[PDB]
């Protein structure tokens, strides 16, 4: 059930497919100049005992138009059911020099849902 | 410079190869039982100040023979400096029921050099 | 403001009393537990919420589990006042495992309970 | 063991004292216009299986002399010894209008020793 679009609470959207070797692979848009390459991992066996499915991926937000010199990667899990949600909490880290390496990376969460 | 077999304070390996408009891929080692596909993105074109390079990669702990129903995602820098290193902060969640997911990601960090 | 009962989403309760110098005290339900922390009391005019933070050790006359939680986050006015924040709940491990001594979250606290 | 001055990698120096049920009280420091209060909690109580003692503590960086409008949480344990160290994770947040919130929390780690 992963496989498909997925919008989070704020404006940004990811299509995914869920590969049968536990692959992700997609497009987060935040224009063509809002579109990033989207790759990751997820537990393509999981437990059917009502845990959702664990599973990540990381954005480099650099394309043909523009670098943020910056990734995020996002961990979290699927859950499906009526309302199927993929929660997760997330760190987005920039490129820094040395001096500031300790305010390089960003923490928080994201919700997505498929409608 | 990223491409390479990297090696963390606890002694996991990870080789990874560096190519593609900023792709990451490669094995996370902890023998073939204790290894698993890694998959990520990188900054292919990161500042010429002295920032670190920002990357980020996904292990999700499923293989042939073990699944931990959990992944891992690391956030990052690689800095060329002087020994070359990886900076990371992780999130490694598992796959929880609804009423367990408040307990279901840890956070840490790890720092890897070619030694 | 952020003086009262606060309530998250998993039902816990938050008594705190905020002072005029920055402290924060009160008691943590998740029996009730000790809690203590900082708040900023002079925040920026510009609509900017007020950032907080606060520490609970779960220990208290009946149970101790060898944890401590902090929540780091901040404060936001409005009709429906909310504290957002992002918490670490780091246990007692030894040194092999410490590394995964540490779990975060986040919670959504309320002055309306559900 | 806790009670004493305590210094981490970047300079910065907390003095705390920990009282005799599970209070943590001092000041963090790096002269007079660097120096904010510290308040926290510990385990009074920890195991005897040679494990850590779980704590925390906060600094909110607002003192009479200046307004970072932030608060920083330190989450953690210590660990004696003659190489006695506190080691912790930590959240760093500003406040900031709603539209900002994404980015108003840093993350990183700090360990803490006696020397």
């Amino acid at each position: 059930g992963i496989t498909g679009t997925w919008y989070n609470q704020l404006g940004s959207t990811f299509i995914v497919t869920a590969g049968a070797d536990g692959a992700l692979t997609g497009t987060y848009e935040s224009n063509a100049e809002s579109r990033y390459v989207l790759t990751g991992r997820y537990d393509s066996a999981p437990a059917t005992d009502g845990s959702g499915t664990a599973l990540g991926w990381t954005v480099a937000f650099k394309n043909n138009y523009r670098n943020a010199h910056s990734a995020t990667t996002w961990s979290g899990q699927y859950v499906g059911g009526a309302e199927a949600r993929i929660n997760t909490q997330w760190l987005l880290t920039s490129g820094t020099t040395e001096a500031n390496a300790w305010k390089s990376t960003l923490v928080g969460h994201d919700t997505f849902t498929k409608v």
